[PDB]
């Protein structure tokens, strides 16, 4: 009866137990993330059971199942593979299963959520955590036990192609919605997997991949505060590292972040893998070793002891070095033993050994995966990360009678997901098209035209959408940008957004932006919805346009969402989760930028009519915001009451309670507003953002009533990183201005550490 | 008689010896900077003893004249300045006297020399050197000996308005220079003043004195090495730091760079200036200290000690403080003493205490300003500046026969002088117009429409430039970028480059590329002049016109140097400081990128017919430069040979020269080759530049001959900083890539470090 199998002796001591039992082949094993089409065939379903023996002999500890598979080719083989440990191994250490869950279970006709850039803009992390959960419920139905989310990147540069993927620009809201989608999924004791450590999404000239400059004081002010909240208050129990190059030490081999900060400073005690080919790079992109042939050794001696625990697979499998490394004296036993641990942690407390079997039956798979609840959700925390930017004289909610134009590539005829999506998803779900024919019934009149391709300049099209428009008493005219699924992104075909689709233009792509003019030109109120995955800029809309709607990339019941929000049966309440720029010349545009950024002089402009008038920042345009972080307009308008603090002297280990009254003055509809609260450090010792997001509510407010808001502010949350990179909160004044966006301050106080 | 008085004495012996005897009054009066205008009315010139009694005393070391003055105003009341310190004070403390050389002295009718950035692109620090030996010689005729250049900035954000006033984008070039200038202005006895120290030209969204993201390896790598060429080898005696915060240190109060890399490593012995209000920043722009009022002890305690230590004006004198500080204990007298030192010992050095009169008389002023010798000179650089970017089918040189067309809003009207020009310059000098008929004289036909205003979108001139044109042979077109004086810069004119005009778009501004489509169109062979501060963005301009040349920003003789080159008296020689992107999203573009970043997947392109071709890296833009730097084409083709290393297993100790045979396959035409040598450090234990310029030589090659090419690289030069931010250079390999640009490689050798 070895001690390790044994659910009453401590977990510390059953890893020691486990892991004195183990050949150091076992060891490297258990490092090493093999594939399920190591044994099962892609296309077929047949099972090779040499090729289960050899992955589970050199590349055992876990394995990669995102394949567009149906269902049982996932379960009955990742079932084999625990079966196979269990019966067919001396040591029966249970393998983790993992896939992918950015906004959904990553397999067909399980349920799509929007994209996260969008969730984040519902500033309701209660409903994500519901949305991970339930994640975890479709995951777990066919033996999943490990997720590759969340993604704690910050959207900080535009043109990357993976914007859509984050929570936005700012820490905190990144932070807490990253503390949510994690407990959410480990509820179900799936693994999740933070990404990607550390400092990713700045990349030189927005390219994927490429390097990022920036000093350790951005990289532990702004970088690393939304992984701290996963990690050591959520308690995730992986991380992937990263691509990229911080200053120039690889984020997959960087020993001062992955273990100093990490490990010394944050306590870490789990495991972390490189993300996909990140080993190779090290010699490939990096050039810190010889290339061909890679130099396996060089990459294993660079990023193993740097405490990047686990190989990624789509790499050259460098970690298979181990064993000859540790004969030549060349790599201490210890550095293995201390990553193993790390590894078998992490089993042991998910429960992988008192059950490594998840799945449920074949015959339960229809009654765990796309319930009505799952799909509901979807349309739910859709309807609340819509953003209204603009509308103009009650345009907005439209009257579901008349007739209504319908218009644009992304109005219908595909389904306009984000990434991450599994292959032909784009194939099913609600269209705007659909969305609005069904709200408004056989009471209003619908005239559809597509107007253009999103991919083409062509103005073939454009008749037919303006004779459309001009019979119609309002027009809906939905574009914006696109992506692509697993497949179709990999084999090449035509994006604007995603990973590795990077752009060097904000600006509506192909005949969209002319197509919008010519429906405008009629005189038909003209209502705009940007259908995108990251800030598009097009400053003329503001005030051209009856209204504008931005809906990041939409649930699988997007248009449900949509024509909900469009037809007033929901009062928007979505709030920006990053910045528009008026242009890709004036990136970047985060809220959150040092003292002594942004607002230097005056800005020119250009007016349409030709007329240039010329000023400084910029000779002729404007480095401010579009559109800031936390805006977002309502049907209904709030009236904020004054601030209160229940303390104004206050020590470093209190919590500030700020207090105020929102009035919601519509006395005909219930409205919903995020009150958010921005803390302005004002004399400092080292300078620091301007001000920080450090808490919100969202609420929703009866017509006509008054509803008191509090928000709580942790004191030891607000501090900076002084000159000796010393995290401290400095005696003095804290400036608290709360508003409705990151520039809409209705109030403001003041409180004085002590 | 006292010993600091005594030339016979060691120069820290008269340092101690003076110091000694000086009062805290006194010392503080060292370190704040004065201002002739404290005495000297600037329209009439009268004088104000009671001004300079009280500017000698509270801020006397040194003072400012750089006012648009006749010559007599600034000669006139700098004899009363030093009269007054030897004759009514009792330590007779010469004064150094201050103004702006950056491409000229700053002073009326004085000799205007091309912009920094074009000069860069001569690659001829000698020809630069003797600019800056002419420089010195003007302003020494009126009792300067303080000039606040070389600008050792690299141009890496090409946005931000001051690309123009640095050498380019390449710490190795920018070096080159800058110890270059340093030289020829301090072989005069006349004090250079390196700026902005350090990282101060990347600022956030390019706007000016935005801060700066970037780590401690960049900063050392990239952007301190230019400094250290000009400190460190050619002796500067002072440093101006700089207005930006640097990974969020304000650069005027960093002790890390300021102190401990400044003194402590590289042994500098002079003193350090804040820019001008730099000192306010602290608390104004920082928000490091209260701002109103302003918390003079709090700025004091913060840049003095730092190792910033004079105090520009153009702030609040927060330094007039530096007393009550010692009073109250709270700063250390010896702080003082050492900033005084510094000071002091420049003072001794420069023999200001052995001649503290520097000017000739007023009969002489016309002798020594705006000599022939500087006319020449300033023709001669500006035309080695002028870099060929295209020339089809031998449109270029033209010929001094038939009709030429002369166009656009540069041709003719004003010089497109660069800022650091004083008020009313831009209404002397040799415009193209003016060069090109000077250069054909009766022998051709000149038709000049200016086509239209660089400020405006009107296009009525448009029919009248068609005219000239279609009655042309051959059409010369000249737009660009456009900066002001120091007076109408500061006033608000309208300008597209220069300190505080920063801009979100390199694309030419107003009708000047629809003015160049119209010329183009008449199908009249069309040449194309780049007349700017910074990169243009048009690539349609290759391959639609005859010929493309660049000219950054002129010299008064900028039109007759034009003129040399397009009627190929002078056979063009210039190569791109700064690289070209295609567009403004594209940013950044340097050519020493880290590896990992740049070449990643494939390109997108909009054909001018509508078509969109999808790409990656980006979906509709290419992140490759337009025009690398190091690129300039010639009259002439070179034909490069193997490439030969005198050694090739070596130590860090010893130097590899390159040699190279460059054969001029013209048979009729001498030609001028810059021959580039870039360094590749192939496998390295962290992520360096992808490659590093690290020799280049510049030869004149007659027609078809063959020229013996020899470019020394130093080893120790080639390191790089390690993980433990050590300066190491490591064993192993190192690729030579010899050739035409950073690009147009045509050889290539390895040598290997032991
Ligand atoms: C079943 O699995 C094993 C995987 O081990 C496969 O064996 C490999 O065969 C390929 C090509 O034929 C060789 O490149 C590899 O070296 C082999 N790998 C190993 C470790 O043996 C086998 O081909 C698979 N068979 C089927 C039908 O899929
Ligand atoms: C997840 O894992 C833990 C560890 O297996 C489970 O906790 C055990 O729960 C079992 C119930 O079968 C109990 O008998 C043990 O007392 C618990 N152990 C510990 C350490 O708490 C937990 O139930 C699992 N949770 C879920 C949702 O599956
Ligand atoms: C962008 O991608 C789409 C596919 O989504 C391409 O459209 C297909 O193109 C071929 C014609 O070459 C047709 O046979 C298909 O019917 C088209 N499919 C659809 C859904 O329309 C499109 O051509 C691509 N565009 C560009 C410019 O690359
Ligand atoms: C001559 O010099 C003194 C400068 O010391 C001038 O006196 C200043 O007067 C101004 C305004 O008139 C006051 O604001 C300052 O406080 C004075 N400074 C000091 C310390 O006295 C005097 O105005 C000058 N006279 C001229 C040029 O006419
Ligand atoms: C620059 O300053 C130095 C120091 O004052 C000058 O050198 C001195 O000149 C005298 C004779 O005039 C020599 O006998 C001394 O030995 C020199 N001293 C030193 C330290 O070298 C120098 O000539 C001046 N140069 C110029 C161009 O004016
Ligand atoms: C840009 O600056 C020029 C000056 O260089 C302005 O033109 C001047 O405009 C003033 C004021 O109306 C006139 O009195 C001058 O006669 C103009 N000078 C010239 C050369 O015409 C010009 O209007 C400015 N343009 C803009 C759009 O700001
Ligand atoms: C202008 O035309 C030249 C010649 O066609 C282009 O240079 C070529 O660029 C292609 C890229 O497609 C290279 O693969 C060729 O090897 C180059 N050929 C030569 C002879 O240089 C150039 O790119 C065009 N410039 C622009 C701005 O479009
Ligand atoms: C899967 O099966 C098909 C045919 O049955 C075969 O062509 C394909 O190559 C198989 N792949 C592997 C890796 O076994
Ligand atoms: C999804 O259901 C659709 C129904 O047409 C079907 O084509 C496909 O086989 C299903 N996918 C999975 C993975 O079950
Ligand atoms: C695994 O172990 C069981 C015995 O417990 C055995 O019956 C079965 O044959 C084994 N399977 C394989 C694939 O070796
Ligand atoms: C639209 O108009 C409002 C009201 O005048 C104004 O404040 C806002 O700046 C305008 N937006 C744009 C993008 O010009
Ligand atoms: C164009 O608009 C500007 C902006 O108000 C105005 O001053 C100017 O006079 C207008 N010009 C024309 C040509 O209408
Ligand atoms: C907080 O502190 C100041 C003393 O520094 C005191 O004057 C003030 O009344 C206190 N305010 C509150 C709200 O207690
Ligand atoms: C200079 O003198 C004129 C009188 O000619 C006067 O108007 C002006 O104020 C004076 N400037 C100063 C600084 O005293
Ligand atoms: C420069 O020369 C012109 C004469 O052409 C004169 O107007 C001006 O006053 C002179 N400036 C100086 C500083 O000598
Ligand atoms: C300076 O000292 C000289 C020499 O004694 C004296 O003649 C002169 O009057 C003084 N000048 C002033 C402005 O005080
Ligand atoms: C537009 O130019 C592209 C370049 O190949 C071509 O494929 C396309 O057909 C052109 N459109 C025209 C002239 O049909
Ligand atoms: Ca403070
Ligand atoms: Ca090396």
């Amino acid at each position: 009866k070895p001690r390790y199998k044994d659910p009453s002796v401590p977990v510390e001591e059953r890893v020691t137990d486990l892991l004195g039992r183990m050949t150091l082949e076992e060891k490297m094993s258990q490092l090493i993330q093999g594939d399920i089409t190591n044994w099962m065939n892609e296309t077929t379903g047949e099972f090779n059971l040499t090729g289960l023996e050899w992955s589970t002999k050199m590349r055992g500890g876990m394995f990669y199942v995102g394949y567009p598979v149906p269902w049982d080719y996932i379960a009955d083989n990742v079932k084999k593979a625990q079966d196979y440990i269990l019966q067919n191994t001396t040591l029966g250490i249970p393998a983790i299963v993992q896939t992918e869950s950015l906004h959904g279970f990553l397999i067909g006709n399980a349920t799509i959520y929007n994209s996260p850039i969008g969730f984040a803009c519902s500033f309701n992390p209660e409903l994500i955590e519901k949305m991970a959960r339930l994640i975890g419920q479709e995951a777990s139905a066919l033996g999943v036990n490990h997720v590759m989310g969340p993604v704690v990147d910050l959207a900080r540069e535009l043109r990357f192609g993976r914007v859509e993927e984050t929570y936005g620009e700012d820490p905190f809201l990144a932070g807490e919605i990253g503390y949510h989608y994690t407990k959410g999924i480990q509820s179900h004791n799936i693994s999740a997997n933070v990404k990607h450590f550390v400092g990713f999404s700045q990349p030189e000239q927005g390219l994927n991949t490429a390097p990022v400059h920036g000093g350790e004081r951005y990289l532990r002010t702004t970088w690393l505060p939304s992984f701290k909240r996963a990690i050591m208050d959520a308690g995730a129990w992986s991380i992937m590292s990263a691509y990229h190059s911080y200053d120039g030490i690889p984020a997959v081999a960087d020993y001062h972040t992955l273990t100093e900060i990490l490990r010394e400073e944050w306590g870490y005690k789990y495991w972390v893998t490189s993300d996909a080919g990140a080993s190779d790079r090290v010699c490939t992109a990096f050039k810190l070793c010889r290339a061909d042939p890679i130099d396996k050794e060089a990459v294993t001696l660079a990023i193993l002891p740097a405490g990047n625990d686990v190989e990624m697979g789509g790499g050259s499998y460098n970690f298979e070095t181990i064993i000859d490394l540790v004969n030549a004296g060349k790599l201490d036993i210890e550095i293995v033993n201390t990553a193993v641990s790390r590894v078998l942690r992490a089993k042991f407390e998910m429960g992988l050994f008192e059950n490594p079997y998840n799945a449920a039956p074949a015959s339960e798979w229809n009654k765990l995966i796309h319930t009505q609840e799952a799909v509901d959700l979807a349309r739910e925390l859709d309807r609340e990360s819509i953003v209204l930017l603009e509308n103009h004289d009650n345009a907005l909610p439209l009257k579901k009678s008349g007739s209504i134009a319908v218009i644009g590539p992304m109005a219908h005829g595909f389904m306009n997901y984000g990434d991450y999506v599994v292959y032909e998803s784009q194939y099913r779900g609600v269209t705007p098209l659909d969305g609005i024919k069904a709200a408004v019934g056989d009471k209003a009149t619908i005239n559809y035209a597509q107007g253009c391709e999103r991919w083409s300049n062509d103005q073939s099209g454009f008749a037919e959408a303006v004779e459309a428009a001009k019979k119609s008493d309002v027009a809906v005219v939905v574009v914006g940008t696109w992506s692509r699924d697993q497949k179709e992104l990999w084999a090449g075909l035509n994006a604007t957004t995603g990973e590795h689709v990077d752009v060097n233009s904000l600006s509506l792509v192909g005949a969209q932006a002319p197509l919008i003019k010519a429906i405008i030109d009629t005189g038909v109120p003209t209502v705009v919805v940007l259908s995108s995955g990251k800030p598009i800029t097009e400053p003329w809309l503001s005030n051209n346009t009856a209204a504008l709607v931005q809906q990041f990339y939409p649930s699988e019941q997007g248009g449900n969402a949509l024509a909900d929000v469009l037809f007033g049966d929901y009062n928007p309440s979505g709030k920006l989760s990053v910045s528009f720029p008026h242009s890709v010349g004036d990136l970047p545009i985060y809220y959150d930028y040092l003292n002594s950024a942004r607002e230097i002089g005056d800005a020119g402009y250009i007016y349409s009519n030709g007329t240039l008038e010329f000023g400084h920042q910029y000779a002729l345009g404007n480095p401010k915001a579009w559109y800031p972080f936390g805006y977002g307009k309502s049907y209904s308008s709030f009236e904020y009451g004054a601030v209160k603090l229940d303390k104004t002297n206050v020590t470093e280990a209190d919590t500030v309670t700020v207090s105020v009254d929102v009035k919601n003055t519509d006395a005909t509809r219930e409205g919903t507003e995020v009150v958010q609260v921005y803390v302005v450090d004002e004399v400092a010792s080292v300078v620091v953002p301007n001000r920080l997001l450090k808490g919100f509510k969202k609420v929703v407010i009866p017509a006509g009533q008054t509803k008191t808001v509090e928000i709580p502010l942790k004191v030891q949350d607000l501090g900076l990183w002084n000159v000796r990179m010393k995290y401290v909160v400095e005696p003095g004044a804290f400036g608290v201005l709360v508003g409705s966006s990151s520039e809409d301050i209705r109030g403001n106080a003041t409180f004085y550490v002590q």
